[PDB]
């Protein structure tokens, strides 16, 4: 209400030797009363990657916003899935933040894979928060074997949230696949009512045992 | 009061092929009345590890019970896990945490490392990062507060080294904030590059805890390390 943010990539997809994406952030302020803020530009990616694109800025929209900025992505950083993240922090401590993706390496719009072994991990049906008093999310897991060979996998998935939280969501497995088998799972959490409020990362990894290859997975659920 | 949690591991240093790490947990409850609470182990790794202490043989299908102590009673128990040559070599962190009904989240840690030395700088292959909280300030007022932290890559190589370096601070509500914007330096053979860079927590940022994180990279080797440590705004 008080501030809408938008985000904008111009490419979406890079090749292996990574390159440049431009972003156009859009700030408004609808609301009656003026309205200051602070606002940046950051990225995550796999293997634990942050970096930022934009630095903090304090604006008083007194004294809709309008701004390009881009950057470079080096071939250095490992392919997959990244998130651009525009965040902006009003005053009275309201967070808003419009996020888009980018992939360097890897096809948009295919699953992600360890050498013909696809993964598709879900949040079943879309549930993105779930109430203070708690609730309950289940995922789907499936590790479909599109190789000629066995695939020798480990799985695991973990909730990291508020409060230096790191919960189990699912303990580590490992499952002899053979080609053309799925492995295939609903696995869910529970948010228990004692669970601190604010931002969950729901934390899937596969790896492949014999290359020694990791995906991970990742999908936010925030608890009010 | 209502929960001391503590840890302790059996080693905390294993070679690159890996090994087997068992750990002792204790769950005392000092306080007057019964306190019901729940608990686990889990591991926080480089290259963004996150793992649970506990492994099955099939499919994984319990829920996370809880459990309830008795004032003045404790709870030992014993939990063990494997870390695969597979996982990165670098710094880990095991941590038990409880959280009780109430709402109340305790947590005890214990590193261990994986084909580096304890007590040694993180490194570079002889670039060597030497980055900490200048003051040792671990927490700030709700109201705000500013956070230095001094940065020092010494260049133990007999070459010159291109390194890339920046910093976040990785937040509640999503929040990651720049802290230190990406600079490229070129560092000679035993010279240090060394600077101080501060977080400024406005009032107005989110209650919680703050991972700064340093990262650092060989622009030639394309190798990346980092350090982070934590911040919390109450
Ligand atoms: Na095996």
């Amino acid at each position: 209400p008080v501030i809408e943010a938008n985000l904008s990539l111009n490419q979406n997809q890079l090749a292996s030797n990574g390159g440049y994406i431009s972003s156009q952030l859009g700030i408004r302020n609808e609301s009656c009363e003026t309205v200051k803020f602070k606002y940046w530009l950051s990225i995550k990616g796999p293997e634990g990657i942050y970096f930022p694109a934009k630095a903090v800025v304090g604006v008083d929209t007194a004294q809709m916003l309008n701004v390009t900025r881009g950057f470079w992505v080096p071939e250095y950083m490992a392919d997959g899935k990244y998130t651009v993240s525009l965040q902006v922090v009003a005053e009275n401590g309201k967070v808003f933040k419009a996020n888009q993706e980018f992939v360097k390496g890897v096809d948009l719009n295919s699953l992600p894979e360890l050498n013909g072994l696809t993964i598709d991990i879900k949040n079943q049906f879309g549930i993105n928060s779930v109430e203070s008093t708690g609730g309950f999310v289940p995922f789907t897991v499936d590790l479909n074997n599109g190789r000629e060979g066995e695939a020798n996998v480990e799985f695991w998935m973990t909730a990291v949230g508020p409060d230096g939280l790191i919960i189990p969501v699912n303990a580590r497995e490992k499952w002899v696949i053979a080609s053309g088998d799925t492995y295939s799972k609903v696995r869910g959490i529970n948010f228990d009512k004692s669970y601190p409020a604010g931002e969950y990362t729901i934390n899937a990894q596969v790896v492949d045992i014999v290359s020694g290859e990791r995906v991970e997975q990742s999908m936010t659920v925030v608890k009010k």
